[PDB]
């Protein structure tokens, strides 16, 4: 109960909660990295 | 009958039991891992 | 929260951020590109 | 700061600078290829 | 400096100076081809 | 200075010169078409 | 059945589902795309 | 008997059918990740 | 949701939002061209 | 003769035997396994 | 905003804005032209 | 501006300018063709 | 469906149909370059 | 059965079926592409 | 609507219009092209 | 035999069996993607 | 000598034997891979 | 004498040396492992 | 058979179509030129 | 044999088939074309 | 042997062998290609 | 010697030697792939 | 001395002697490996 | 004195001296072991 | 052999044979040019 | 050796001599286009 | 020493020596291309 | 200081050292695949 | 220093020193080139 | 040297050599052309 | 030698042989044209 | 301090300045490439 | 607090602190990088 | 009581406790880890 | 005292320190590595 369910419960909420902002660095990479390739795709219709 | 055979059932229905959350922090761990290759494959695909 | 969160947090206006300067690169490009195929467009009308 | 501001900007700077003398060989190229065709045209007219 | 700068500088004073040659044959070919018709007007005016 | 320089200067001496021998049946036309004319004004004059 | 089951169905509804909007980038980015080259191709057909 | 072969049954039908679920978010990821790239050749072709 | 459908919302939006100006461009550089053609249709039409 | 060898014979049968299932997990666990995988090598050939 | 919306406008003032002299070229190149023709046309009516 | 402004305003002053000396071929052209055919209206009138 | 049909479908109407104006220029380019030959033949019949 | 042969069936049918619009925007694009250059092909034969 | 049809409108009205006056150059080509030949016709009736 | 041979020869079949589908998309992506450059290659003969 | 040496010597037939179909299975997965990709080949080369 | 150094001795030889069908199971595991891996490499490389 | 046949089918009909009234230019620029002419050939035989 | 032969089968059969109308343009804008420069050589014969 | 030798042989003809109606499509595109443009010379040559 | 040296040797000769008919994929993959473009260029040259 | 020291010492001459085969297989694994890409590098310059 | 500081003392140099070769072992296995993989990023890396 | 030599060898015969009627339109076109003309030296002389 | 060298050796013969009958085309296609001019300029010396 | 300096030279001579006959095939690719291209500057040049 | 220093040193030198033969290839590889590009260039520029 | 500095030395030379005889036929493809259109010139000066 | 200096040079000499006929043409061309125009001059000189 | 020269060969016997017989027209066109005239003298000298 | 820093120092200055030659190796390719085309702008304009 | 807090503390300032350097590398890979490329974007645009 | 629940209370708030700091060496891992990778998607989109 | 914290000091200095070799392969182990992807990456970029 205490240890097993409790405790387990708390790793699932802090574990993928704590990861939601490593998927914000996702759409922060993706900002950018979409960003340079805009140029690309312009360079080549330059 | 009673220290092995009752006894033993709870160790099984207690150990495996209090692991469901432990199996819970597995689903929690699955959606930030995935999440930051959704990432990952989208800057492939910029 | 700290780790998590705040870590994360960082990631984002990091990668992102320092990405800007990396789309700057893009127009910097984009401006010669564009200007050695004036040159090919005005040769085709000579 | 440092790699991503920075260095980009000397990206910007340093390829759009030296694409610079690329525009130039344009007008160069210009010159020339304008000149073969004034001699088309005089033919043309004679 | 070196390659963007130096290099094109080269590509244009090559490039147009070669050309001027190209230009030359302008001159010869308008001798021929203005010569050809003084004879087209002299048998107009037989 | 080889292919753009001396080959150019090839052709202004080979086409100009080449149409040297175009500008003299000019004056071959000319010998035949001012003499069937000399015919036409002796029968005005007949 | 709960983990499995459940959670992985999740993960195909949000993972694909979360990618519509990234199909949206695609349209939007071909707006613009074929929008410069329209450009280009009025350029050639001047 | 019971502990080995009816409990390993359980593993292999409750392992990799709870697995099968996995597969599915599979087919989901499939449906984006090719949706974003139908954009990348669209570019490429405009 | 706030990462897949609002970010990649953002991506549309800024995306071939920023395009347009590039299209812009594809105006201005019809002006020009088409211009010094007027220039070599005269020129044929002296 | 009794104990030493009839029990340990029913060792080795019973004790590699109920292993067998133990092993027939490893083939669903199999089935399961690769078939994230192939969605994986999909996701990278798109 | 920046890159996209500023860059390009300078993209269409500068490039177009840059071909105007190339259409002066235009209006010199005629002066020219039709001026071997003016020649052209009086010989015509000698 | 430079290569713009500048260089295309070399194009009309030195495509024009030379063009001049092509227009005196003009006057010199009329000269002659003028002075034959005083001398086919000499002999119409003998 | 939204997309590919809907979207393309814009793509026909909105290339296609912004291309009218293009050819509009057309009408009016053809106003002027046969106005100034009716000005060449007539000096053919002067 | 399920993913492979159903879902790839979906591959098939909805991505080279959105790409019937794209197809679309062909005939689109190509009617006012051609429609400029019977402007061109008039201009020539003013 | 904006660059399709506004711009492709100015390039109408811009470039039939500015051959107005290239049509200007047509009514007095066609002054002095007559009257060298009102000359012609005069020394024929002398 | 039973796990190894039996088993992973379902593997061999069911794995490259519904990969054919994927195929199959490569087909129907093929109808698209040579299908509006035909359409591209129509617009360089417009 | 019995446990040993015979036990052993089937551990290395029946491992690396059973593993056989596993090779197997590598085949076919290479029979879909390769399979997936000539047709992103294609669409390169569309 | 006897119980110490003979049969320790046959210890020695009779344990490592049926360790040594042991270490041939590890021959045979490689010959499958590496096996399936040939396989992964391939797809990788596809 | 609909973007092929059918719109090309519009192409010929539309194209050779619209130009029919091109060639009505054609007989209303005949009723001028030869006007004019009359006007010359009537000045010979005065 | 199906994806390979068949489908490119359908490739060459589709593409040159649906090729074949734009052809058909081809013959029509020939009927135009030729017949604006009938107009063209009339009024050179007026 | 198997795997390597004869599966791998399978790839060469199997792929190379599909591969050759796609070098059909190449004949096929080739008879439509080149038909649009005898249009084109011949409009050129009207 | 026996497992190490003998059974790597049998390693390297076995995997590279498969392999060898990999490479062989690669030729006839080859074929097709350059046979595909020679049909782009073509065409590009129509 | 003896167990110690000398039998250690033909641990590590066995082990990483042994070993060196292993390496071997490297080299081989590696002939092939780059044989596949160098295919892969052939089709992307085809 | 002589049994317990004495011996204990010959127990500290023999044991950590004899096991001085066991990690001699430790260096040799190092050896092999880092090569075979040297192997496994060279063909990462191909 | 076949797609070179023999559907090459087809350009040829159809390509410069369809040409033939092409060259036919040449004869016509004669007949009437030459026609038209035959009015003009018949009204010279009268 | 081999599939470096024979089969490289083999894409030189092949693609270069199934070109051949490509320039078989060229030709050809030359009689025709010439021919229609042979008309064009028998029309102007109709 | 044996693996790396030696194998890894023999991969320097086997890949750019094997790599000169796929630069063969640039040259009899370069027979063929410019050979379609004389063909197509002739009938510019009719 | 024996195993860890002076080996570790062994690795540093052996594994970088054994590693430059490696890249050696890297420059080898280069020469052929830049060498098939040259020829890419070529067929463009043809 | 050596693969970097020498070996991209090399590439300079060797790249730059062979495309010199690409340009000599650039040279010999002119003199045939303006040959036939010399032919051109004096057939329109006949 | 081979590829480079030889096979370019082998362009030179073939392609000018073959244009050599090219220029015969333009001489068999001229002998009809001013033949039919001898025919025009004496039919204004009767 | 094949193309280049016999065809080229082809085009000078073909094209100034087949012009003969246009020459023919001009004897043909000579007698009638002269005729007339005889007729213009005659009436003169009525 | 050592590993991290000064290592990571030296990759900074041997990769870009080893990268240094890779560039000029673009001069030098540069140099030939736009070398042919001056020769492709050269026969355009003959 | 000694081993866990401060020896801890120091892992990640001198791990993501040695890093910092990585990273420097990463600036200047990205010189070298672009710069062969913008070596490509000029042969493009040559 | 005391050494039970007082001692281990102590295990859990020093352990967990002491390894927070060891995560924080995880954070400072992951700002150099992505940092070298944002220089490897950087070289990809270069 | 003695065995505790003194030798217990000498496992920290003695292991870690040993193992700042270790990381020393790992300065030159990157060497390598990054030095055959330069290889890659050049090859990517040609």
């Amino acid at each position: 109960s205490g240890g097993g369910g409790v405790d387990v419960g708390d790793v699932v909420s802090a574990i993928q909660g704590a990861a939601g902002p490593i998927a914000a660095i996702g759409g922060a990479v993706l900002t950018v990295m979409v960003g340079i390739k805009v140029y690309k795709w312009v360079r080549r219709a330059m």
